[PDB]
């Protein structure tokens, strides 16, 4: 925006290797140094972009320095790897998804 205050975002608390089954409630949460951050999502090299996808169904919620990611449903499609990349910092993650009994 304006000529205000800018910086670097440096990831305080990234993402962390989960270990859960398919078809329960993840959320991926992660502290930044800066509130309104434009953090940016890539999930097996892809920009998870921020604009009309009917087709995921996942939620994003931003609460100040902290972004939270929500998936209503998680399948083993949906393990991945989200690499999480800001205008300061970057950071990777493991998700672990295992079929119920």
């Amino acid at each position: 925006g304006s000529s205000g205050s800018s910086g670097p975002v440096l990831i305080v608390t990234p993402l962390e290797d989960q270990q859960v089954f398919v078809g329960d409630r993840v959320e991926m949460a992660v502290e930044v140094s800066e509130e309104g951050a434009q953090v940016m999502w890539m999930k097996n090299g892809v920009e998870l972009t921020r604009e009309d996808s009917f087709k995921a169904r996942y939620r994003f919620k931003k609460d100040g320095k902290r972004h939270i990611l929500i998936f209503s449903d998680v399948v083993q499609e949906d393990r991945g790897r989200y690499q999480v990349i800001t205008n300061g910092g970057q950071c990777e993650a493991e998700l672990i998804v295992e079929e119920k009994q």
